[PDB]
């Protein structure tokens, strides 16, 4: 099984472990921080055997919504990123990590929206918003530095 808890400090260096190891966007140590900072209401870790496993990292921004049709001001959460370790993926941490943040967002920051950008091939993470009631709303176009397309993927909250 698994616990679930806020991201600390302390963490961070296990989260960027993680980050390199599934990820190529391999983001800078201080950006990891900034967001523990302004939203970590909304920032878990997943814990097995008393080292972190998983990280849902937020952001709450204020500006045009992505799923009204003219544009509007909204507070949105952003699933800036999200990860989990190879050996302790399928068993729901992902679902439980989004859950949670995403309950934070609403609860903690009044967001009322939530989206994020994945790779057109990242089926499993696909899979993962689909099932939380993400919609893919438009393709990015060559989104990622090597040129791959993203969708946007998005909800209201
Ligand atoms: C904004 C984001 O950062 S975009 C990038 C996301 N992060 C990554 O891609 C990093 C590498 N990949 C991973 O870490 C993982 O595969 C994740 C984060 C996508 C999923 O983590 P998991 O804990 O394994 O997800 P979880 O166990 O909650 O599964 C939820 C559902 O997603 C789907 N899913 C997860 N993995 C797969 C898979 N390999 N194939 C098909 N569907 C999958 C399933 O529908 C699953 O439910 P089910 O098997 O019971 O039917
Ligand atoms: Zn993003
Ligand atoms: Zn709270």
């Amino acid at each position: 099984d698994f616990t679930l808890r806020n991201a600390r400090m302390d963490d961070i260096d296990q989260i960027i472990k993680i980050n390199r190891l599934t990820l190529p966007e391999n983001y800078p140590y201080y950006f990891f921080v900034e967001h523990l900072k302004e939203y970590g209401l909304a920032f878990f870790v997943a814990i097995v055997d008393n080292s972190v496993v998983g990280y849902i990292m937020p952001r709450i921004e204020w500006g045009f919504s992505n799923i009204k049709q003219l544009p509007s001001l909204v507070r949105k959460g952003h699933v800036v990123s999200i990860a989990v370790l190879e050996e302790y993926r399928r068993k729901g941490i992902a679902t439980t990590l989004l859950e949670a943040s995403m309950k934070s967002m609403k609860n903690d920051y009044n967001a009322e929206e939530i989206y994020l950008e994945v790779r057109v091939s990242n089926y499993p993470a696909i899979a993962l918003y689909e099932k939380l009631n993400f919609k893919k709303v438009k393709v990015l176009k060559g989104y990622y530095a090597d040129g791959e397309d993203a969708y946007l993927m998005a909800r209201p909250l």
